DNA sequence: ATCCTGGAGAATCCCGGTGCCGAGGCCGCTCAATTGGTCGTAGACAGCTCTAGCACCGCTTAAACGCACGTACGCGCTGTCCCCCGCGTTTTAACCGCCAAGGGGATTACTCCCTAGTCTCCAGGCACGTGTCAGATATATACATCCTGTGAT
């Protein structure tokens, strides 16, 4: 049993990224997620936010 | 009428202290993320067809290009006038803090029933084919609108 481990950190990222995995499969945006899609997008949230932040 | 200091008079910035309540860090806990395995099908891939987008040619001709004339428009200048602005005094009700009441939003537990998913069958709707009528084209005639002269007022 490996340990749980945040997606957030093996990506290098701050933001969630099982959260935005998560509300991309719903809110009906599609059927299916892959599983780079949210770890995209993760990223792309935290940049501009960081981006105004600065 | 317009430029140049120099002062007076507010208004705005900076300085230092009070004090408060909103941010920031800590603890419990709980339920949403993670893991791990299974199934099946959406998407990747290769192959093939053949539509339709590119390139080229020559001819017809309606648009585009450039020029010359002249005048309606844009622009600047002047003067009137009147209607906003800025100030001061009076009047209003917005805001604040406190209180009480209760209406309606938020959560809980429970149960159907109203939908998704499945299979079967047939007729409603799309791709193709064919015929002819509506609208486009072109001809020619007649009516309506525009712009100088021309007399009347």
């Amino acid at each position: 049993r490996a340990k749980a481990k945040s997606r957030s950190s093996r990506a290098g990222l701050q933001f969630p990224v099982g959260r935005v995995h998560r509300l991309l499969r719903k809110g009906n945006y599609a059927e299916r997620v892959g599983a780079g899609a949210p770890v995209y997008m993760a990223a792309v949230l935290e940049y501009l936010t960081a981006e105004i932040l600065e």
